[PDB]
């Protein structure tokens, strides 16, 4: 069986590896724009910060590893097209221009997705950035060492971790975006408050409910009109998503409205023999068991595994996901999973939520320290729809504590008294996520008298 | 109308009180407390005695005062002499007076509770072997510890772990005497006690196992102690071999298991429809094997406390069971574990097997990162989790209670590999450790097909 | 004396009728592009949504009226340009397209503003439509007898009002919001929630959170684009917001970064023979202090006033504005004053909320109606910041109320404890007002 | 420490609240004759026109309540004597009539009124009625049922309320005042001229500028006879004014000619340690910033919280008031606030007053209602003293808008252009307050 990967970050490196596992008779034939494979973007912030003491640690493979393998590896390969009905792909040699033609019996459609760039004028300035790939961030280092004013475009994560790293790096830093306030994608209003007054205390100038207008590079900087007002940068980071790189298939395949492949659940396209994973495709999610959009590493990995798994025949459904997600802002860990409340009405969902603050452990501990929690659920079925942590205790592996829940369709009745370790160097003699349902069940014993 | 009377009120007694009222506002509520104290975090104990406890009054979340605040018979000094489940009545004599009274009621709560294991060895009632469960132990060991330069704790639990590493870090030349073979062995395997052991030789604790305690004999120099492999020394021993139900005034009664333990149904009402249990002195519904057993947990007695409340009067809210989810802080190290171990799964004869895996809980390109020592227990037929543990120096606690919440939802090594779970450098690897330790169990099913 | 007045709809309007009886001797000329003025555009959704008899009401000044006062009215007239410097004006005769240019003494700018409009790919379809003046009102009065779809284009004002109006009348309506709360900038979540959930109610689909890539025209009608999603509808109503109509002095006088015409207390831009009033300036924000873009009619009213009395010296101050407003939706009256407290903590302001529903009448009478009150506040200073209130019962005049505490620096200790009066018909011994600023005061206290 | 209250109504009600909780550890005891307290006596003629249907919501405390907060609620209780250089307060069980007595450190003077009683023959008639309790109002609804002649005897507030009350119920109403006309102390003629001319819509007859010299009782009704009349009826209701009931402290602290309690800003009378507040204390009247007797509910309210706040010290200050009231009559809403014309006129102040009359908004709506406006102001500083309106529309509200300006000392200037949200829902681009403020900026400058 003749096997081809278009694309290989994540999504196609476990799908490489997984298929050889699986079905060793088989020959894969993987192409990438690019010359690596499995590099990290999500640990560049953390290396601009200084965080990060060896950058090659960032990369979990090699182009060898996978070809010591059986891998037909063509790095520097550019696929041009693919016809599903003759069952071919037309790549080019980036290295000479060098144009092929080769049938495949499975591709596997592992593209991924490139940041978003507006039509503003002056975006083909110099001075503005881009932040996905390895590529982007060498660039970044350097062009970070003579722009002491640098200004981040969107409000999502990256502009987030990007903001922060350059932040406490001595720079004069500036955060533009639509957004009324920061991550509000991802958090709540009592979530976000608190990160920005910790932005604008570390000197971070917030300019929120503005969007750019064009790019004017003087001798001075880099010019940006905002449809509010203007600044002054040395430097510009486009961060305001992701698209979803589906250009030859676009048509072809059943997609969302951003060009998203969706998929069953084992990771089949429309194309019987056209797999899709990461950031190219839908994943199925579970507070709304409908198809969406969540562009992360997570998602890339596993779905990455399914198709090899399911590359011969259907073998292992894939679970959905709650988009748990998470990161570290000035020492607080700040994770979430699952709905938002704004984001559940938003879609008309019956929701309501609660907005418990209580020390993880008890007081008398030589120390301890608050958690913001919030807990999004159904009113009626009590089915928990989401929650999230703050703090400056690593909270972060109780949003994967939550994520069970949602996957298992638990109920704040569930998570109210679900036992839980005790021991005062952990927490209260109910863990701070029983506390946190129990304000729920106190919430609605209100509404029912 | 309906008069409700509490024996006990250390925790299991104290979130029933406050539950009923709450629940059931037209009740009269009389409870019984031998002691003068309530809500008495013992959990703190060795924190106190450690010396990471400078306000020990924060030990307690409540006060008898509270409860009569909120319209409770407190009746604090007291002590329940018998109970009548015909008439429906108990004897209580005042601990200040001698005074009996019997009382009539509509419900009784049997939050009892338990009390140490004090073996028949002789030289016992030597005052140099001491208990450690109540605020009254605790004070007691408070001063004679600053006159007990060598100490001795018997016992191989959590506690006996507990109180040895306090006192090693304080000065102290601690020695750890137990029938058992590995420190904590009946909560994790031998690849995590093995290294609990070495931190302990490390800290100059001496560990004497596989020995039982025959004698004490007081001297002018101390106590001596004779095992059947040797005899020691110390100032003071600490009897640390587990608790056994405080149930022995309904014995004949209701449903008690072999070591007197109540059992209840769904919703904590024993045998007897008007006897509720909850806490030390009734047997849980263990999920993992799906029978009753004895977990003798704070956290088993706040929530059978509450669930007494809302079913005092008819069934209301169902029992989860547990899992027996627990762990402590051990030389900067944190050890959780909840379910089944390897070794008390096949001792029971269950269909049981387990992978040890140990991986950075973090990539190695951050400035920093822990080795996480990982262990899980599953059917390798039905591939259900039957339980598992984890242990590091960076605190790993929450992921025992991720566990908890497969076991709770009868998921499988499958489900646990490839649950979503969220990942940042700062947190994990892309797979979380817990994804990794599922897919390695997989791994381990995967080979003996073929 | 030469008075050049460019637009007449509002503040152009004012500032005539002040100027011809302040100082009844100048010579007033005003020029409009329009055939007519003085037309009410806050009546567009009324009618729409069918509640004006005669649409002749919408009107309360006309040329006529205007050159018998003794002005001259020059209909259908574009101004193509104005000199300062040497302070002329160059217009044409929209009729004939002649051009003539005259000399002014002072020029009166009350170009008002004109919606905004997205580059973007599809926008010049005829089923695109405005909805600013007299002419939109009637085109869109006309082209709405037979379209079944109808689509609104914005989360703000116009977009709620219409698409209430259009949804009580039999239509299939979907409001399209990039902004993920309909009317964020006026009302915090809370109330929001409530208003959303009522469009729900009535069967109006909300697409918030979305932008719209292009429109095309599809074989069915108009298929509109988002990055979420595509939408078919018969009809899309742009209400996204307005941007100044001041490109004729667009580098000549000191402007905001979006057009508006920055002026001082008495209306003077910064060349002093040019005055500006209404949606062509920026006006004074009390609760922060800034000049903010406020384009509302009572801007216009008072601006004109003040234009007509500060002509010739500086006779009578601005005192800015709290930007109070409020409209009526599905049975309920919905108002806001100053700041909510979004806006606050996004301008980096130190601002607290409280949030209380309250029947506004005891309970034992006939009938009473549930209140929900909100106030925001300056938590350390006690200053009133904004307000807003929302109930069945017409509580319009309470945003009035707040407004004037804002204009006196009030702080919710003084609104606490004010004089107001009690009769069970209206209120409780309290007045909610008292009782909203009374919760406040225990908010301060509970965390001290 | 030991507090003594004397009466438990409102200002008894609200003192007590405001003690316990800022003061969990004084001792509080409080007496009151009546056996109830919290009783809205401004529900009676609500009731009384069965308007209301469960007076147990006429009642928003209790004893039970307020012993369970911690107080000594000694109901049934007659104190008959305050010594305050011994500080104690001899009161008598009226149960059994026993006595007692008991020393106090801190005693709030909450007594209030008592309705004024006329010496006057046939004046111990039970055809004769009082209008101010709860047994009272039990007492008026057992005759009124066999009670077709009702007489009001009084030209102010509760006889307005029960003459409009009884007449919309099928009563023979007689109104007896010897004032000239109904309500002369709160709003101007243009306003009781509608007012009086209503009541002769409804068959009510009016017997304005006449007083009563004697009830003569008889068997087919009590006859009724005055100055200038004769009239028989079978129920005559007294409401000619309240009375400070202050006997207690005659002599022992300073007090107006009519017994009302002077108190301090912080609500303390000249012995330092006795607070005194509702009904049976004067107010500091901020149009004349004088001292006043006003009683009303809206003063004991403010005034009871205020002694909890410094009992033990001077922490918040009385702001004075307005004395906003307002009723309902027929089917209009009167509202008032400040002086009137007249009042000010009669009292040696520099005052004028314009009135406008004018749709509440705009014709083209399906609806509108005329609002009678008054304004009363001062015509060299232009500061407002007081202002009133009139109309079907409910402008309730628009009433505590004013006492707010007039709290700030704003002028008519203030209002004329101060900030005020439009829509035709509501109002018209300015608003109808700013327009009554705009007709009087237009009689100052006819007299500049
Ligand atoms: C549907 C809609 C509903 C609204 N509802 C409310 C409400 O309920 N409450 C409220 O307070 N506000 C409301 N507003 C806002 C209010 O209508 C505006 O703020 C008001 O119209 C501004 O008055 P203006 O005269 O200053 O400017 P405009 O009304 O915009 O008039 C500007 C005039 O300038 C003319 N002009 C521009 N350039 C030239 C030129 N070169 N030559 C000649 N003439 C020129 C234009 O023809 C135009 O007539 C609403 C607005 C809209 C569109
Ligand atoms: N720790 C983690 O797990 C991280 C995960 N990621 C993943 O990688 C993907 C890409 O990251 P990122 O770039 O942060 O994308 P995100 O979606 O996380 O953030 C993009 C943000 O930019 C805003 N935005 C979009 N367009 C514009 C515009 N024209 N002007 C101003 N602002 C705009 C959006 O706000 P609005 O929607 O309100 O318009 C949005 O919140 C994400 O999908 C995320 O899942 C990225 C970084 C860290
Ligand atoms: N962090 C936590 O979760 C904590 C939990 N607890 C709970 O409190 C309860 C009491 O704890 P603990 O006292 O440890 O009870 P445990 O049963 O947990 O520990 C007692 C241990 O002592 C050994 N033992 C018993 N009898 C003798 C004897 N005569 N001579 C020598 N050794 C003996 C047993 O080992 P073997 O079985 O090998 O013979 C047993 O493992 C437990 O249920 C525990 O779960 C208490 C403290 C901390
Ligand atoms: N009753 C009243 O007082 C009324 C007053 N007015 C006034 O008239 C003027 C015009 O009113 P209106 O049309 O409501 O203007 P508004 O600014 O009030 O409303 C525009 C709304 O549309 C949203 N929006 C902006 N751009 C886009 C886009 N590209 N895609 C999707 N949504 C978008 C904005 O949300 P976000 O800002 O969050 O992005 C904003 O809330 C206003 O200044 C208003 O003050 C109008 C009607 C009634
Ligand atoms: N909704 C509200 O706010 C209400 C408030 N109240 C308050 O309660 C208090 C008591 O009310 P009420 O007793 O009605 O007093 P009011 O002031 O309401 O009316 C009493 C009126 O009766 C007239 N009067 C006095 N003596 C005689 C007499 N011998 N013969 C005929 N007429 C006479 C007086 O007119 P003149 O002074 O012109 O001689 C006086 O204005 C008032 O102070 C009032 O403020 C009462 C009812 C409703
Ligand atoms: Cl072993
Ligand atoms: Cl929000």
């Amino acid at each position: 069986m003749k096997v081809t990967v278009v694309g290989c970050t994540h999504a196609g490196t476990f799908a490489i590896k997984q298929i050889l596992a699986e079905h060793p008779d088989a020959e894969v034939t993987v192409y990438e724009r690019n010359d690596v494979i499995s590099f990290l973007s999500c640990g560049i912030a953390l290396y601009l910060g200084g965080k990060v003491a060896d950058p090659q640690g960032l990369f979990y493979s090699s182009p060898e590893e996978l070809q010591k393998l059986g891998a037909n590896v063509q790095m520097n390969h550019n696929v041009l097209a693919i016809d599903p009905d003759q069952k071919t792909v037309t790549v080019e040699d980036l290295t000479n221009h060098a144009q092929t033609t080769e049938s495949y019996d499975k591709l596997v459609m592992t593209s991924g997705s490139w940041p978003i760039v507006p039509k503003i004028p002056g975006i083909d300035s110099d001075r503005v950035k881009l932040c996905k790939n390895w590529a982007h961030a060498q660039a970044l280092i350097e062009d970070a060492k003579e722009a002491k004013r640098i200004t981040v475009i969107g409000a999502g994560y990256i502009a987030a971790e990007l903001a922060e790293a350059y932040s406490t790096t001595g720079h004069d830093v500036t955060l533009i975006a639509r957004s009324a306030r920061v991550m509000r994608k991802y958090f709540d209003a009592d979530f976000t408050d608190v990160i920005e007054q910790d932005y604008r205390d570390h000197g971070v100038q917030l300019a929120l409910g503005e969007t750019v207008e064009s790019f004017t590079d003087s001798a001075t900087g880099l010019t940006i009109k905002t449809d509010k007002n203007s600044y002054e940068t040395d430097l510009a980071i486009l961060c305001i998503g992701f698209r979803p790189n589906t250009d030859l298939l676009k048509g072809k395949v059943d997609m969302a409205p951003n060009g998203a492949i969706i998929t069953d659940d084992y990771m089949r396209s429309s194309n019987p023999d056209i797999f899709a994973a990461g950031d190219s495709a839908a994943v199925h999610y579970n507070p709304t068991h409908q198809n969406a959009y969540i562009p992360l590493a997570t998602n890339a990995v596993r779905q990455g595994i399914l198709v090899g798994k399911n590359l011969v025949k259907p073998t292992v459904k894939y679970m959905g996901t709650q988009s748990s997600s998470g990161l570290a802002l000035y020492d607080r860990t700040i994770v979430s999973t699952g709905l938002t409340l704004a984001a559940a009405k938003q879609q008309g969902l019956n929701a309501e939520q609660v907005i418990v603050e209580d020390n993880y452990r008890p007081e008398f501990m030589p120390s301890t320290e608050p958690v913001l929690m919030s807990l999004v659920f159904d009113p009626d079925t009590h089915r928990i729809l989401g929650g999230a942590l703050m703090s400056k205790y690593d909270v972060s592996q109780s949003a994967n504590t939550l994520s069970v829940c949602i996957q298992n369709e638990n109920t704040i009745d569930d998570l109210a008294m679900v036992d839980m370790l005790f021991q005062p160097n952990f927490d209260r003699p109910f863990n701070y996520l029983n506390i946190l349902a129990q304000a729920a069940q106190a919430k609605v014993a209100q509404s029912v008298n």
